[PDB]
């Protein structure tokens, strides 16, 4: 539907806007131009070096069903051959405990899990679905928890919360179920429990960088764009450096602040205001008493815990001057969200308790995380919405917001993306 020769601006080198080059490129488009910000690719794929071996300051893992990035790799050439993830569990106090093999609770949880399987299965067909465009049933809409207490499968939450609110997610008191299954489907946590799960020796960050190079035409770096409107039919595009004009705009960069550099109309800024996003916070640690296995804080992911460590990484077992990464959230809707410093101060309080104390952080980061709206609006629409104006002078909206927050779900959006409106 929309001409081979059109130019097609993409915004952002991430996962998302690579993959539309990629998937673009394929289906005979060949007249892109990634255009993006940093000097750098892959985005939140970010994989800094140390003495010699890349650390994850962003994402680290994936599952077997990635089938959208082994397509990504079939054509880079990379392969899964990263270190082997392994994870204990550690209550607030540092203890060691098992909550597997626990005699009343893992029955219930697993009984709960087992219920709630078939509940995906048969009432809630088209639950895990790519994007938000094929309306969910409206029980997905409702909160996590809301949503397991509706249907008896509370004790789940046990199961699914260690792959989600440690990592950043957030709290299942308000993130609504379309997100939780999308993410984490039924097959995807049971890889996850299981601890089939995919690295990268060279970092995630790797094979995105690798990607960008097959293109036939690697994203523009250093981009800084300033304005974009949209008249007459076409978009316009101002940089620091130069402005042009292109056909068509696709969009994987966060929506609400693209309302600050173009001639957003009523709907964008109407419906893209309504985004919000978790404050998702990363340390780069060296550690004394090198841990032995990664660890998990279950305690830590209470919303009345937040700023405590939930989980920590770690990568390099040969090595325990290699760095350990530590991950916290500052922010939940019904608390006053924490502070870089005090947020700082229990990654050092907190590494201690576990019996690893830190003795240098040398990288932190603040991400921009998991970009989603609320189950109130996503209950009055927002997705019809949004979605309903793909094509909207020539723009498309993809990334994170349009499906879910890791690499897979939005490389698979881009892919459909020019299935559903370019091919
Ligand atoms: C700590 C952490 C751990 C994670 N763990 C995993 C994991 O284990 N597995 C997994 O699948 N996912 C994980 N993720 C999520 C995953 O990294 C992201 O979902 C994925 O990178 C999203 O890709 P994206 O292209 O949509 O967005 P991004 O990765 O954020 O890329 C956005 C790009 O657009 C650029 N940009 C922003 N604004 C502009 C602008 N104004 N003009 C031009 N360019 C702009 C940015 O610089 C960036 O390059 C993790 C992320 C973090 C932060
Ligand atoms: C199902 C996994 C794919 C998607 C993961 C998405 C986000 C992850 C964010 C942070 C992960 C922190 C990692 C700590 C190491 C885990 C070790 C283990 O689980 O065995």
């Amino acid at each position: 539907s929309i001409s081979k020769d059109s130019r097609i601006a993409i915004i952002g080198a991430g996962p998302a806007g690579l993959a539309a080059g990629m998937y673009l490129e394929q289906a005979g488009f060949h007249d892109y131009t990634i255009l993006e910000r940093t000097d750098h690719v892959g985005g939140k794929c970010h994989s800094p070096n140390y003495h010699g071996r890349r650390y994850e300051m962003g994402a680290i893992m994936g599952v077997p069903s990635y089938d959208t990035i082994q397509e990504i790799m079939d054509r880079t050439g990379d392969k899964v051959d990263g270190p082997k993830l392994r994870r204990e569990f550690l209550h607030e106090d540092g203890e060691i405990y098992v909550p597997e093999k626990d005699p009343v609770r893992g029955p219930q949880v697993m009984a709960a899990v087992q219920k709630l399987g078939q509940l995906l299965a048969t009432k809630y067909q088209g639950y895990d679905a790519n994007g938000h465009y094929n309306k969910v049933h409206e029980d997905l809409m409702l909160p996590f928890d809301e949503f397991l207490a509706l249907n008896g499968c509370e004790a789940a939450r046990d199961l699914w919360i260690n792959p989600f609110t440690a990592f950043g997610y957030g709290h299942f008191d308000n993130v609504p179920a379309a997100y939780v299954l999308k993410y984490l489907d039924f097959v995807t946590m049971m890889s996850f429990a299981k601890g089939d799960l995919w690295t990268w020796a060279d970092g995630t960050q790797a094979m995105f960088e690798h990607l960008n190079a097959t293109l036939e035409h690697p994203a523009e770096r250093n981009v800084d764009i300033t304005r974009i409107t949209r008249e007459d039919g076409k978009v316009h595009i101002h940089t620091t450096d130069w402005d042009r004009e292109s056909d068509v705009l696709v969009l994987t960069v966060p929506l609400e602040k693209f309302l600050d550099y173009s001639d957003a109309d009523d709907d964008e800024r109407e419906y893209f205001s309504k985004i919000i996003h978790q404050q998702y916070m990363v340390d780069a640690c060296l550690v004394k008493e090198y841990p032995t296995i990664s660890g998990y804080v279950p305690d830590n992911m209470r919303p009345e815990r937040l700023g405590h460590v939930m989980v920590y990484y770690h990568r390099w077992a040969d090595d325990p001057h290699q760095i350990i990464t530590t991950y916290l959230l500052r922010n939940h809707p019904d608390y006053a969200d924490k502070t870089q410093e005090e947020c700082r101060q229990m990654v050092l309080d907190d590494m201690e308790t576990f019996g690893h104390p830190v003795e240098k952080i040398i990288e932190e980061q603040t991400w921009y995380y998991f970009p989603h709206v609320s189950s109130e609006d996503y209950k009055a629409g927002w997705y019809e919405k949004v979605e309903g104006m793909q094509g909207r002078r020539n723009t498309f909206y993809a990334g994170e917001i349009m499906s879910f927050g890791n690499f897979d779900e939005v490389c698979h959006y881009s892919k459909d993306l020019v299935t559903r409106f370019f091919v």
